[PDB]
């Protein structure tokens, strides 16, 4: 067996083909086992909403998931990225920077 905790990287991004959709984006990388549970937050409550779920392996032990969706930022509204997985004993909270 190997488990690996999940490296968790929250950003935003704007598609080039239409530059005033903006998406907020959590980056969840290299973890195993694959069992996952996923959430962006905004002002602390869950978006039921997440358009994007993307998940793939590299090696067979090592799985990526790309969770995102179009959001409309404000400066007072704080998001985050919440991950629990067997290898956290808590609840992960990652902030949104911006
Ligand atoms: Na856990």
């Amino acid at each position: 067996m190997i488990q690996r905790t999940p490296k968790i990287q929250v950003y935003s991004r704007h598609p080039a083909e239409n530059g005033k959709s903006n998406f907020l984006n959590c980056y969840v990388s290299g973890f195993h086992p694959s069992d996952i549970e996923v959430d962006l937050l905004k002002n602390g409550e869950r978006i039921e909403k997440v358009e994007h779920s993307d998940l793939s392996f590299s090696k067979d032990w090592s799985f990526y998931l790309l969770y995102y969706t179009e959001f409309t930022p404000t400066e007072k509204d704080e998001y985050a990225c919440r991950v629990n997985h067997v290898t956290l004993s808590q609840p992960k909270i990652v902030k949104w920077d911006r």
